[PDB]
């Protein structure tokens, strides 16, 4: 699994592969690991069980409604209940989420993190995608969509747990 | 253990072996690993302890009653409760279920998965059956029952933990 | 890694993938795991270190010269020296080899095996390919090349350690 | 793997399965693990690599030539060289051999063993076959062939590494 | 430990050894692992702690009184509370029980199983006894008592955890 | 640690060493591993943590009050609560207890056991003492106190974890 | 495995069981673990592989020839070469040997040991037998043969890896 | 450790870090892992012990002399002696070498490898550098030196065993 | 990870790196491992999960409110609750905290420790920094900020898990 | 850690080192592991976390007030609640305490122990100090203070976890 | 173990502790881990077995004779033979050596390393000493002897396996 997020020129994207591995076998190659949230104003991705993310995504929209869609404050309340609740503590996933404000990562340890350039790269192939996205962002004028697309393909060539099926959700704010 | 599910021409089937292995010995060769659920509208299989599935299948039917028989939504609620409950988390099994709508897999990690062609193959012999079923599904006009039957016999010849005792539950919707 | 051998209608083939994995990382995707031997009379494949097979294949040609190209007798002498020599015992690979006479497997344990229909499938993806090839060989009139090619692609879709880069060496005898 | 030897009413037999396992996968199901030796005077079986037994069986015939077909003395000389030679010490197999004189087992540790009633049962399913053969030999008047056949089928139903393909070589001396 | 149950000619029996092992030592050789229940209408055995079975046996008689002595339905209710109750879940034993209706096995996983010919064989030496009992039942006219007696003796010769002290409870219904 | 119990001629004794080992060092050599219970009507010993036994012994006396001092029935209720309670399951000890009625062992697995001649021998040196006691019990007229004393000294000379410090509690009923 | 040596009243004996265990299975119950050496002047026993002892016993006779039958000096030369030679170092066995002079143990670590009263007890059941033999030797006038026989039977009742098949070789010197 | 090789526009380079780790400690940060060979016609790098490469590089120059500077044939002769010689087999390193002809990798297993675009990336940070170099080579017109420099810096930011000290040897052939 | 605390001339500081390692890859290089607490009267650092500390730091401020900001007494109450609570016991972190009174360490084992000169150095690079700080503290007149800064850079050059990104919070009391 | 207690000539002392180890590093060398309790009438020491002992010491003074300062009875009530309370059960420490009456040890298993001569020696270096203190107490007329001082220094020279910083609290009663 | 090498102002030194640990026990505190070589022209130290270094240091002098005292070239030949020879490969030690030319480290992996400022720090306490020596070398004018002495004392205070016994060998060249 690999998920990338890039922000450039008033645009931010999130891309993820579709591979689902069971041991040394491929279970499903067209998994949709990216989706939109909060009435199309928020994009998000997840590395882990499908249902574990759907639960965290729904509760994340709840925290956004309490906080008027504030991404950072809602992310802290989600990470707060994730570590706290005995039910949510059992969930194991790596969430990635972004809006026009900023991009950040959420973990099951309760840790909320914003990467240096809002450059997110998670999953088993995350480090491989961060290496490629870091290269293009500093050496090219390519849009955030082209960077996340090419970086995810390179991660699929390297990571055995990542394939080349792609799902992207762009958000333009300019 | 091997369990196969094929969907074709308005028909969907679930087939599984009957071998139950204890270490290097066969404990029972006529295990019924396939059964019907929700008043004969749903077929299902399981790879693991027999009572572990009977517990999960009964609760899955209760999730269908709360969701009016919706397969996907009830499968998530089952996967949510599976990972969450301290008693259900001890269960170790691989569930397979299908209706006229779609086919999907349920796991103890809370992951709900629907394979590409609704082609499910689980158990120690799953990947064996999956490659035989994929070959016939694309190169023959055989019905879903004929594919799951021949694929399960091939997995029994290959997997040492799978035998040729078979149990099938077809569902026709056309 | 996956390697297939099929024999039908006076033709026999050997096909294998090109993936080379290190941990969870793909090292090389264009590895040639199939080659010809004994002045083009024999085709062979290997699952393991590249040089480990080049050493075994070289000595196997020498065993063919002492036995005048007899495949079975030279394979036993190879398997004899393989387990015997303290240098060769350190080698770890799974050999596959065939001629117009028959097809057989050679292992580092000194075990020489000729499968049921001369249908060889080895590597981490071997059993995946064997179930696909078994399905087409009984239900289709496809030539040995079409079976090994389609079976190897199915194994690459399932096995995470197998890719879709192909290398084939057919031998026609009729 | 399972191999049985029974001696009754001037008759002695050796029977074995044909399953050849590779990990959790069946490699070949029609392996001939039983053969004749010393110009049809001796019957023998083996549990292990095919070539490892062909080497030991060849040398065993030469030990019979030096000892004029004496089974016991040739078996000790084979077991003596087996542990001694650095080449033969790498071989790993369980040999079973019998003639009109007596039945005995040979191991890579150099140990030569004659069971109580000349009842040999080796391989992964050996103990399961000895349990059934011991029951029939004391409670039935069945011939040695009928006992070894039914005991081997029972071992195949229990042992996952043993199948129901059979190979037998009877020796009648009366 | 080994326990056998055979049903033939209107008769059904349950036999078990008396060995109680503590590590590599014998703790007690005259353990009574078989007893009668439900006012002498039911026979039962157990492989595990003595007190764990006495608890499950008493509760099994309770389930029989609620269900008017129905063996199958009471076995399900026992397996239901065994897996469910936090107290009973700690118990570790393998129960075997039979009446004039049928014979079945009960486990701590909650799984209820009826063997093919009502032929039960549990314990560390269970597979050894099933191999012998399967041979005699198909090849002899011996009564169920003689089969369980001879099969248990063979299991004691093979299994190091099983001795030759025997306890039997026959039930005749004809 | 070694603890012995012998019953002869209307007398029953329990003897144990006083060695307490921490790794490869002796922590204390005068431990009192034997004591009296239930108003001097019952003698008992323990191999393990001293407070683990003091907890189990106190509850065992409460079980005797509910059962009017019945040894066997109270021993089962203790073994039932031992395995069942989450706090008692953490305890690790080997209990030995006897009265004028019989002698028996209690374990943390919930197993209650009465040896053949009411001859108990537990601890790391138990099997040592058991063979010395079995020899004297059958070939001498020595009283139970003389047997348990001499057998414990023999176990101290053999077991590195057992010393010659002794504590005995005899019960005479005649 | 259990082997005992007792010396009394101008007599010395060596007794051992015949059980040969593989995992949890008895392979052979009539193994001869005791034999005579050096033209009937010396008795010996072994715990381990049968051929491992036959090799050590043969060389031990050669050490006796170089030292004119001196037991102690030849045992040191045997233990010297045992740990020394790269071939002999792979052997794993526990030797026991005695003559009219003294009794002593030989090990694969090169350790030569003569017990207190020339009372040897080795094997998995050795310490069991040693405690029984120590009890009878001090409390009875029984001959060395009666002590080793009764002590070996007690060890077989306790040790799961020791049976009651016996082999004895007495040496009378007076 | 990380080493990169890029070939573009008649130019080829080899770059590597200078970090030398000892457990979790940095031993030296200015290691020269890149050097020139064969009178400035060849550039090479190594991942491993410093002296292990100096030995292999010296012998590689001698293989170039016998083959008149032929890179491929000398690399096979080096890989042939590397696995063969008992002295060289103990060496553990990953060699990287290139000239105007082509670029290739040499391993201690004897395997000689040429990557797809002559793009070599080895060491603990090798995969991270190949991800970035692959991105720039396809999406930029940057020279081979600019790609290897930026890819090595990205690998140093990711890999904990790689630092930002650089050593480069370019070869221009045009 | 490395965290340093120095106290000198009425000043106390806490400095830490920003490296966050996942396996052999750097996850984030700008982590803020130092922060202020209790209305800017207290400085603190942490080595471990970011949210683990945010949980412990918030409760530590509550302990300061109950104890009127007393550092030592509140640190014990935090360490008491840390080891005691089933939820807090799962936390894994190394806390460092200081005020104008003293400096001390808090651990998950419940151990509260105040180093000799109030010189704290924790994390994988702690012992590295501690030896650099000890050298400057005794041989220079440098202020506590200059010591913690230079010592942290030295630990970053040595520790592979520590970088040169720095965060400091000084407290002046004079 | 090492702690010693000696009683002689109307005087009793408790001495302990100051080393606090974190893995293979020294965390703090001046730890006060000895203190006075119950209004200067009781001396005590502890091996473990500092806060864990402070909690047990305070509760120990509570038990002394309930029991009028009786050392033995209060020690039992402390060991009773230590094992019982879910909060106190998490504490891990080794307590040593003494008054003019007697000296004793308290553990987290709930075990209360009085050494033979009231000679306490706990911690990782405890056995080393007990060896030295045992020598001086029987062979010299040295006071209890001189014995505990010299024994603790010897334990520091031997134990790597013990240093030579000392803290002593003498109690004179005469 | 800790060893330091510092070079400054025409002077170079090597200092090491004298502690020798076995498990958790100090074996010897006055070990000489530093010595002179090549007729007093060279100083050296070692971390590991004493005889392992005496063998390596003797051969190193022979490598200096063949190379006329060249430190670097003789160190490579030593590291070459170290990894090469089957006898030398068993040696485990960390060598440190220096002359007026340069300072360098030698390892059993064949790795020769010269640190940045010729500042060597090896052993379990090496990294501790390196951080102290790095602090004084940049912030003080202290001579190389004063730095290595103060740095070694700091490592002994931190490392539990390092003591304050010192051995130094200075070399002045100016």
């Amino acid at each position: 699994t690999t998920i990338v997020s890039v922000r450039r020129n008033g645009h931010v994207v999130i891309a993820g592969d579709g591979q689902a591995t069971l041991g040394n076998t491929v279970m499903k190659g067209n998994v949709k690991k990216v989706r939109r949230l909060y009435n199309d104003k928020v994009i998000a991705g997840f590395a882990g069980g499908t249902a574990d993310a759907f639960t965290l995504f729904e509760l994340f929209e709840r925290k956004l409604e309490m906080h008027q869609g504030h991404l950072v404050k809602a992310a802290v309340e989600l990470a707060k209940d994730w570590r706290t609740d005995r039910m949510l503590r059992k969930l194991e996933a790596l969430l990635a989420v972004a809006d026009e404000t900023a991009s950040l990562i959420i973990t099951g340890n309760g840790d909320v993190v914003q990467p240096e350039n809002d450059l997110i790269a998670i999953g088993s192939g995350g480090p491989y995608a961060q290496a490629a996205a870091r290269a293009l962002l500093e050496n090219t004028e390519l849009s955030a969509r082209e960077i996340a697309e090419k970086a995810l393909d390179i991660a699929g060539d390297i990571c055995i747990y990542t394939n080349h099926f792609h799902t992207i959700e762009e958000l333009s704010y300019k």
